[PDB]
This record gives C-alpha cells, sequence and structure tokens, in this order.
C-alpha cells in the first residue's frame, strides 16, 4: 500500500511502509549543437535559489509520448524545431522519485517562433560550460550536466 | 516563506507560493573503472520498483563533507577504498527539489572490507551498460549514465 499525504500539481508525496516516495511526471531534455555552441537554458528555480545551467526540458502533458513533448518544450523555450532522434533515459533520484527523464537530441535547427522570457536562451560552448562550472561559476542540472558529457563522450 | 507540509527521514516538502518543493540531503556518487570495468550497484528502491543501473552513491551525513560521505559509500556499498577526486555536481532535478550531487572519480582500488548485503556489486564494462540500456535490458539511475558519458568521454 500506498499512503498518500499530499496529492499536487507536479508531484505527489506518498509514503510504501518505511519509505518516502516521491510521484513525479516523466520529463524529456533536448541535446543540441550549433557551430560548436550548445544550447543551454537557465531559469530562476525556486527549489535551489538559484538558476543553473539546464539544457531545454520540459513535462510530459497528457496525451503525448515523450518525443511530442521534446518537440513542444525545445519550441516553447526556444522557439526552434530540428530533427529529434531517442538517445536514452534515466531516473533523476530512485531512492526518492520516480521521474524519469527521456534525452533527445536535435539536428538541423531551424527557429520556427521569435517564446516563454522567463526562460534564458544560452549558447555555449561545451567546454566553456564545463571550466566555468569547474571554476565555481555555475551550476549544473543533471541535464546540463549529462548535455556537456554526452558531448564530449560522442559529438566532437 | 516556505511553508511545510511533511518533514521526514529523507525528505522534507514545503510549498513557496505557487511551487511545491522537496528538500533533500546532498548526496555523492563515485566513479571507479578496473581493468576497463566500472563499478555499478544495483538495489531494489521502491519508488521505481525496480533496480536501476547506478554507481556507488549515498547521502552526506551530518559532520561529513561530500569527499569523507563518499569514501564511507564506497567502503559500505563495495567494501573498496581508493585515491579520490571531485569532479562535478549537478542538481538532480531543480524543477522540484534541492537535492544536489557531488560526483568523485576513484583510483587504486583497494579492497578494505569483505558490505551492505542487498546491494548487488556490478562490474560492468561501460560499453556494454551503454548499450544493455539501448536494447531495453536495463534502466539507468543519473548517477549511473553519468558515470558510462564520463568514462566515454574522457577515460578511453
Ligand atoms: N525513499 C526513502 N525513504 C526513507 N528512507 C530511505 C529512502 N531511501 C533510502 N532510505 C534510507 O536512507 C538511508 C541513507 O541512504 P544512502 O544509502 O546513504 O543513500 P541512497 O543510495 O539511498 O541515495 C544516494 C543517491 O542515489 C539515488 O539517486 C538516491 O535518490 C540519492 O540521490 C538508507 O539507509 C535508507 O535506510
Ligand atoms: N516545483 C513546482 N511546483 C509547482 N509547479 C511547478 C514547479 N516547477 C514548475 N512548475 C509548473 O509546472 C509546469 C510544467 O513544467 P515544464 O516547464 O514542462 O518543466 P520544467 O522545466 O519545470 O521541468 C523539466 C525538468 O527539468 C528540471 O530538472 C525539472 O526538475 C524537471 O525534471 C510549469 O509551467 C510550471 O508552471
Ligand atoms: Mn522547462
Ligand atoms: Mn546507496
Amino acid at each position: 500500500e500506498r499512503t498518500y499525504l499530499y496529492r499536487g500539481r507536479i508531484l505527489n508525496l506518498a509514503l510504501e511502509g518505511r519509505y518516502e516516495i516521491v510521484e513525479h511526471k516523466p520529463a524529456v531534455a533536448v541535446i543540441a549543437l550549433r557551430e560548436g555552441r550548445m544550447l543551454f537554458v537557465r531559469q530562476m528555480r525556486p527549489a535551489v535559489g538559484l538558476a543553473p545551467l539546464e539544457i531545454p526540458a520540459g513535462l510530459i502533458e497528457p496525451g503525448e509520448d515523450p518525443l511530442e513533448a521534446a518537440r513542444r518544450e525545445l519550441a516553447e523555450e526556444t522557439g526552434l524545431s530540428g530533427d529529434l532522434t531517442y538517445l536514452f533515459s534515466y531516473f533523476v533520484s530512485p531512492g526518492f522519485t520516480d521521474e524519469k527523464t527521456h534525452v533527445f537530441l536535435a539536428e538541423n535547427l531551424k527557429e520556427v517562433e521569435a517564446e516563454d522570457e522567463a526562460i534564458e536562451v544560452v549558447w555555449m560552448r561545451p567546454e566553456e560550460a564545463l571550466e566555468r562550472h569547474q571554476r565555481g561559476e555555475v551550476e549544473f542540472s543533471a541535464t546540463g550536466l549529462v548535455g556537456v558529457l554526452y558531448y564530449h563522450a560522442f559529438l566532437r
């Protein structure tokens, strides 16, 4: 038996025996390179009180599958569309939440819209994002770090 | 004002205006290679109902800093010690939680203990972990995927 303590907008909090469990919608994230720059985004994140370096990401909404959600959040956050390829998925923190992230690569990006304004588009070479992070200048989300590592592994 | 709905063992659930926020202890994770195999672990994770491929990881306990927590969970989960180097950190899912993970590299591993039994030690070439994941055979945690990508980027 899961017993629910809180049913919310973007999460539920449940107890399952001794375990505290946060149910959360699945997410998508998109890795995109153009002229050696990766497409990052930043927004104020009240949970952490700062704006980490992320890649375009969002929740999968009712009716959508991961590919469709990835297309949508790329367009809504950055005004771009591209050719999407599924890469891999991961559980963000499976010791307490079921949130799963599906990661895509985008190629051949084109502007379809001139976007959500509280999101800052940050094109940045991934080598520079990693250096800024090593020097303490920026924090990463998991999606931002996965983008930077994937680039270094496979896109040079 | 954060208003608290739940104060627990491994998380607190808070509201901050419209935002649902899960406070969570920071974590560590350790990337370790030996003879071309990466040190993964698996354990049943009730939040997800399965055992994803992770790397050795744990929460930072009172009094500890990340390096010390990394040493401890490597020994407790796998019976090993090594020379630790800090790599980078990431917020697991900063749209709802403040959990931050500090990732270390371990080299020169030695057995100090013959360990916590509900953790399965899984030495596996990272190329094979990535293939098994691409074929649907295993799920990744963020820490497992970060280990595999870091290897491919920097440890070949
Ligand atoms: N959902 C939970 N509810 C209550 N207690 C729990 C839960 N999960 C574990 N404990 C207790 O908490 C104690 C300390 O857990 P440690 O073993 O240092 O950590 P880790 O490997 O779980 O988590 C490490 C990271 O890996 C994953 O990505 C996680 O999501 C974290 O981000 C354990 O003894 C359990 O008794
Ligand atoms: N803590 C919250 N509480 C309540 N509502 C919120 C919260 N955060 C956002 N919303 C509402 O939820 C709506 C849908 O959010 P989308 O914009 O598709 O997602 P994302 O970028 O937030 O999260 C994407 C991933 O990136 C990060 O790693 C996250 O942790 C996720 O893993 C937003 O309109 C907000 O109005
Ligand atoms: Mn978003
Ligand atoms: Mn652990």
